[PDB]
């Protein structure tokens, strides 16, 4: 398939965190970011961590779509990773975080088609081993 | 099933004209739009025009999907009556549908109390902006 269906979902009800983002981050060093580029880059990672959180939780799915359902397993494994039912580590390679950090990677290549790579995957990690330490116990 | 499959596609590339829409219209009056006001309506609709006519074209849709397949023949009626006794502007024609995708991303981010005023209001930016695509 061509489609990812749950991240358009979270996104589209994030445009205003989205375009922030994007937009702060335009020309943006990773090795020497302004606090408004820090800003933008949580306010969106938190909006999506929203939006995800509840999907997960409240089983925003049909569960007979063969491919959104294994698609919400992947976002659901990365959640109990997180939150203690499975694991304790929400920013371990391709955890909640890291996943996270992959859709703002994902939101400004489908958006203004720019692609960026590990300094600002790993600025964004650092970032929110920062600001949400305690989003999980 | 419910879900917002085709316009989510979209919008979720449209993410800074959305904002700008969004961000312009929340302390706007219908009747008395400034100009930016205007720009920002007409930006974020032509972008969703440019984005659902690939959808259709392609058929970016999972056709066995019932809902999203149904949704997907609605859009492309619409486009298919939009190209004499076309009418892009018709009640649940083309542009109408467009202007409820915006209606549906204000809500779903901001949670506006919008409705038939601003509906009727982008209506006819639409018709101003955009019918020479039709002559
Ligand atoms: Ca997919
Ligand atoms: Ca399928
Ligand atoms: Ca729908």
């Amino acid at each position: 398939s061509m489609s990812n269906t749950i991240s358009d979902r979270i996104v589209a009800r994030s445009v205003i965190e989205a375009a922030r983002f994007i937009q702060s981050w335009e020309d943006a060093d990773p090795d020497s970011l302004t606090e408004d580029q820090v800003l933008a880059a949580a306010g969106f990672a938190a909006r999506l961590h929203e939006g995800l959180q509840a999907t997960v939780l409240q089983r925003l799915v049909d569960e007979s779509n063969h491919e959104e359902y294994r698609e919400f397993k992947a976002w659901e494994e990365a959640l109990l990773n997180a939150d203690g039912r499975v694991a304790s580590s929400p920013f371990a390679d391709w955890g909640w975080w890291y996943r996270i950090a992959n859709v703002m990677l994902a939101t400004a290549s489908q958006n203004v088609g720019v692609t960026w790579g590990s300094r600002v995957h790993g600025r964004l990690m650092a970032i929110f081993q920062d600001k949400f330490k305690q989003r999980y116990e």
